[PDB]
């Protein structure tokens, strides 16, 4: 069995429930990650409940962390670094000094970004600094970009007419740097409504993933977080695109499909997680 | 499949590597346990390195953590409290307002404090109100307290002559609240120099664990803390005294044999995944 791949992951972290790294560390470890975990904020629960209790790492605690796992001489022994939801352009700034310092250290390293800038159930939640954050600077070190639609949409400052036109939304972004592009979660006019879609784009490839929509009374949170972690994950076990991409939205589905067994609004993320190392259902996914 | 219980686990948390739940949150959610991880403090690594960076959370945000999960009404599923580690009183008598806290919302809650006061590596390296604490007021409100043979030692004002005289230190300390003592790392004249022994003492029973000592050319960092919370979440799941006692000496030795055969100071949780989850090979205890 060949060396287990080492992650650094700086996220949000919540005592109760799951978001952030709290929605993606024990399903990267569960999958064979050695997870590196560098909570950005500890908090009670996650915002969504309308009510939560906790304070804000400084951003400067970020890389001073960092500096001490060098200090033992660890920090080549890093294969990927991946981030989410940033509180400030300047949190964004420490975790790309952190990137950096990182592929010197390792210069095969990924950097993978899921930028976030709201979620379906409101809008657009996050200061213009840091969306434009997001699209200047992080895009443009990322090895992997991961937005939703709403980040697809903002980053091209287009509106899709169709799926074929989120395919050149996606496309677009590469010229940015990133040598693929994972749109997490797609909507434009005409997708089926019972429907979770998904993209994978790259110069080389394009794939749609199809998958049933499941009903909730609310939406759970975290699933991006997951998606984009085990999505790293597959491709640092030595995955193709097409097969992370593939076993990503399997994995999601089950944990989902736990979920909403359950009728919980925190994800069964420990319940399933036996079918997060083996999803009994592959959903294939379609050249473009 | 019967419902996943829930544990409050308060302790250390490092970036890199695994010390406090760093060493216990992934292997107790791997064996099917819903933790919720308070982080006490965020380290670049555990403290044996002999260098580290980061913030301690002053001691008040343990009970404001608390109070957020009490405001979103979740308070009354936690199942358990685990608390190992503590830098100071202050942090200590957070703690036991927790434990206070969930107890009242669930009477059916248990509290098991891993009493931490050095390591054999150097000797007491804790403060005399720590210590003072740990004896006075943890232990009184502990349902299980798991000391290495240091704090045995302490506690009792007593260094045995036997093995018999360990047995009778543990009895003593149930005149002080807990329902069980388990001694994870024991230590008399006579023991066999290539063996680790443990002990589980009750008013009903007493049991003996004996397995090989493993050679490391420096002693890993964690095995107390994923000693206990392994036995905690045993028994949360429904094992007897015995069977948890077992299981924990099993599945820790897996971790070790896995983190020798690798050559590795730190633990190789995320390797010897499968074997924590199903060890195979099973020491028996032995009743005294
Ligand atoms: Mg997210
Ligand atoms: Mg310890």
């Amino acid at each position: 069995m060949p060396r287990t791949p080492h992650l650094l992951a700086i996220q949000s972290h919540v005592v109760f429930g799951h978001a952030g790294n709290a929605a993606a560390v024990f399903p990267m470890q569960r999958i064979g990650i050695n997870v590196w975990p560098l909570n950005t904020v500890q908090f009670s629960n996650h915002t969504q409940y309308g009510r939560w209790t906790g304070q804000v790492l400084p951003p400067e605690q970020i890389p001073a962390l960092v500096d001490g796992i060098a200090g033992i001489g660890e920090l080549g022994n890093c294969d990927a670094v991946l981030s989410g939801y940033l509180g400030s352009a300047a949190q964004g700034r420490a975790i790309l000094d952190v990137v950096a310092r990182i592929k010197q250290a390792n210069p095969r390293a990924l950097y993978l970004c899921d930028p976030v800038m709201g979620h379906p159930e409101k809008g657009c939640i996050v200061a213009p600094e840091v969306s434009d954050f997001l699209l200047e600077e992080a895009a443009a070190v990322a090895d992997y970009l991961c937005p939703n639609q709403l980040e697809l949409d903002s980053f091209c400052d287009r509106q899709p007419n169709s799926l074929a036109d989120c395919v050149e939304m996606a496309r677009s972004l590469l010229a940015r740097g990133p040598r693929a592009i994972l749109v997490k979660h797609l909507n434009y006019p005409g997708k089926a409504g019972d429907t979770f879609e998904m993209l994978l784009v790259a110069a080389d490839q394009a794939w749609h993933l199809q998958r049933p929509l499941l009903a909730f009374p609310r939406q759970p949170v975290g699933v991006g977080d997951l998606a984009s972690g085990l999505f790293l994950s597959r491709l640092l076990l030595g995955d193709d695109l097409r097969n992370a991409f593939e076993f990503t939205g399997a994995a999601v589905h089950e944990v989902l499909l736990e979920t909403q067994a359950c009728g919980s609004y925190e994800l069964e993320l420990v319940r399933a997680q036996d079918r997060i190392a083996h999803p009994r259902v592959r959903f294939d996914a379609v050249r473009l």
